[PDB]
């Protein structure tokens, strides 16, 4: 078990509801983490981020590398996304071009595959929880609002209300649960954001963007990616059972499919270089 005195501390790449996140450097092996510390007066929360985190294994998500305590912290030592968040690249440049869409769009789709053959949900897929490393791929973060599905039982929706407004789907405002397929939903929102350069559902407080989201209350502007805008469409589909992607439509295979990514090639994305965001 490693302790806080093993580590240097440097500066402080974000801070949570109730947790802040720091840059360190083991001493005795000079790596860079980055550390996850939540105060302990302050946690179904951290065993959730712990439990779920420690499944994964594929290079497009933040990795669990070792968890320690002391009387007043619990730390989570993580792998350091040195380019942060991917909203702060749409943010920077408006909107994405086709070729960057594309790319990005397939990493996102490359890791609900991995996620959801490991049946679990990810309820907060959004750009603030897509994280970048220092080669420009995706590092997706935040399961403490995951849920692994039970193999036992064959469970296919969780009961949790987690999420975020804008990416919400409509299956957990109106049915109280969220399935593998509401991560879908969060995908299309993600798409249409890149391209658009806001979310498809928008106001300035919650209850309204619910109403949105309940009805399917949303436009495309004039000039977007055509075949991008198919598969949003075959994405923001309120019946959870008709989304590209999902278990009732036969899985990754058909959305991996979509002519949107036909010159994708799906094996060793991550050893691909990222193509330039402007
Ligand atoms: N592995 C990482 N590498 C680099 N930066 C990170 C890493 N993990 C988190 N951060 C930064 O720290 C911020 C806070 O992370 P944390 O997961 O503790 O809280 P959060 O769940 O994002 O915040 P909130 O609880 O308010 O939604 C993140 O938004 C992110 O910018
Ligand atoms: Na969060």
């Amino acid at each position: 078990k490693k302790r806080p005195e093993d580590f240097k501390f440097g500066k402080i790449l974000g801070e949570g509801s109730f947790s802040t996140v720091v840059l360190a450097r083991e001493l005795a092996t000079s790596r860079e983490y980055a550390i996850k510390i939540v105060e302990k007066r302050h946690i179904p929360y951290v065993q959730r981020e712990k439990d779920v985190m420690s499944r994964l294994d594929h290079p497009f998500f933040v990795k669990l590398y070792f968890c320690f305590q002391d009387d007043e912290k619990l730390y989570l030592g993580l792998s350091y996304a040195k380019n942060g968040e991917l909203l702060k690249y749409i943010r920077k440049i408006g909107s994405f071009d086709e070729t960057c869409t594309r790319f990005y769009t397939a990493e996102i789709v490359s890791a609900l595959e991995y996620l959801h053959g490991k049946g679990i949900i990810h309820r907060d897929l959004k750009p603030e929880n897509i994280l970048l490393n220092e080669d420009m791929h995706i590092q997706i973060t935040d399961f403490g609002t995951a849920k692994v599905l039970s193999p036992e039982s064959k469970q296919a929706r969780a009961n949790s209300f987690v999420g975020t407004a804008q990416y919400v789907s409509p299956e957990l405002l109106t049915e109280k649960s969220a399935c593998k397929s509401s991560d879908l939903w969060a995908l299309g929102c993600i798409i249409y954001q890149l391209v658009a350069g806001l979310p498809p559902f928008r106001a300035g407080n919650e209850g309204l963007i619910f109403a949105k989201i309940i009805k399917l209350e949303y436009d495309f502007p004039e000039k977007f990616f055509p075949k991008a805008r198919d598969l949003v469409e075959k994405l923001l589909v309120l019946d959870a059972t008709k989304r590209l992607g999902c278990e009732e439509m036969e899985g990754y295979g058909p959305l991996k499919a979509h002519p949107f990514f036909e010159s994708v090639t799906w094996e060793n994305l991550h050893q691909q270089t990222p193509p330039k965001l402007t």
